[PDB]
This record gives structure tokens, sequence and C-alpha cells, in this order.
């Protein structure tokens, strides 16, 4: 699962992200190189997925207590393109295609 709807839908089922998700410290573990656009030589199948998000701007609904996480989608290989998914502790579920300059509520 790599899709907006499809990972949307996983995370209000299960309340994580799919198998296919590595964190960057995994990913950089397993000799991902951000310079290289590599992920997919290291790591076939795998997405960048689950490290907290900031939220300085406040482009996102703040909460006392909420935390916000991204995951990649879309990604096939090469180096990473501009579509994130952003889920809040408490479910809540944005996306962006802008390389988070924007945002639109999915769930």
């Amino acid at each position: 699962i790599n899709t907006f709807d499809g990972v949307a839908d996983y995370l209000q089922t299960y309340h994580k992200l799919p198998d296919n998700y590595i964190t960057k410290s995994e990913a950089q573990a397993l000799g991902w190189v951000a310079s290289k656009g590599n992920l997919a030589d290291v790591a076939p199948g795998k997405s960048i997925g689950g490290d907290i998000f900031s939220n300085r701007e406040g482009k996102l609904p703040g909460k006392s207590g909420r935390t916000w996480r991204e995951a990649d989608i879309n990604y096939t290989s090469g180096f990473r393109n501009s579509d994130r998914i952003l889920y809040s502790s408490d479910w809540l579920v944005y996306k962006t295609t802008d390389h988070y300059q924007t945002f639109t509520k999915i769930r």
C-alpha cells in the first residue's frame, strides 16, 4: 500500500502504517543515502514513513498532546517525490502533493 486512500484507510483500520514503510533511520541503517536517490536499490518495495512531522507553520490543526507523523505517498524509485500523508496521534489524516506547502483533510 502506497496510495493516498490505500494508506488513509489502513491507518484508520490498523492504527499504524502498512508493512512497506520504514523510518529514515531505519532506511539509513539499510544503506539508504538521500544524495544518491537509492532507496529502491537498498530496500526494494519500501517507502519512507512514520517520522514525527513538526507543524512549525501551524498549517495543520494543533492541539495539546496531539502529534503529527508523515509518510511518502506514491514512491516507486529514485529521489523522494512531493506527496506525503500526514497523520495525527488522534487519527486526523491530511495530504500534500506540494512538498508540504499546502494540505487537504482526507480523514
